[PDB]
């Protein structure tokens, strides 16, 4: 995150770090004692060398590490240059017993609407400057939901955002999620309810004409329930 704030440690106990050879790649949200939800584009990788690390504040700290039993990309996932259905479920090779530092975040109702003007936040260990390095510590950024139609304007996303995407704005031009933040959760409202999963970050993170986007979780809740086996 560029222009974000360090979080109070373990204040977001649902946070996952998806890592390859001990190097953080993407964020994730623990949504079941056995499952992390992340972006599908995060799994363009040699799966064997991937790990999920839970309970982190500082990245150079051990946390609780899991191997991945299964990596289930949304059946209709399409990659860049036609990014769609950008969600994947990763099954831990263990089972989380909730504690102070590690606890799943509840799925929203499948009827949940993420309306324009909604106040949300995201968290992640992604880059803190363009072309920079990952954050050593988990950071957060406030984001408000924008009107999708306005985000689809020819000067912005040029009609490419579907009803399943959440278009977002930080409070200033120089604050943005950045490489390493994608796959992490978007939480909204006073209730800090799970609302989306950050999709691909723009290469130029603060590109004013590419408002950051997250996939809405609600339209995928039935699929998440079918995969996790929890109705």
């Amino acid at each position: 995150i560029i222009g974000g704030r360090e979080v109070i440690p373990h204040s977001r106990p649902y946070m996952a770090s998806l890592q390859r050879n001990g190097s953080h790649l993407c964020g994730g949200v623990l949504v079941h004692p056995k499952w992390v939800l992340t972006a599908a584009h995060c799994l363009a990788q040699r799966m064997a060398q991937l790990r999920l690390v839970l309970g982190l504040h500082t990245l150079d700290s051990p946390g609780l590490t899991f191997h991945i039993k299964a990596a289930i990309q949304h059946p209709r996932y399409k990659p860049v240059p036609a990014l769609e259905n950008d969600l994947a479920l990763l099954q831990l090779d263990g089972k989380v017993k909730p504690s102070r530092t590690i606890r799943p975040l509840a799925l929203p109702s499948k009827r949940q609407v993420v309306a324009a003007g909604t106040r949300c936040s995201m968290a992640g260990w992604g880059l803190t400057h363009q072309g920079g390095r990952l954050s050593r510590v988990l950071r957060e950024l406030d984001l408000q939901v924008l009107d999708t139609r306005m985000c689809n304007n020819s000067r912005f996303w040029n009609g490419s955002l579907s009803p399943s995407m959440v278009c977002l704005a930080a409070d200033s031009k120089d604050q943005a999620p950045c490489k390493g933040d994608s796959g992490g959760p978007l939480v909204c409202g006073k209730g800090r309810v799970l609302a989306g999963v950050l999709s691909f970050s723009s290469r130029v993170c603060t590109d004013i004409f590419k408002p950051p986007v997250a996939t809405a979780v609600a339209p995928y809740v039935s699929w998440i329930r079918k995969v996790t086996g929890r109705s």
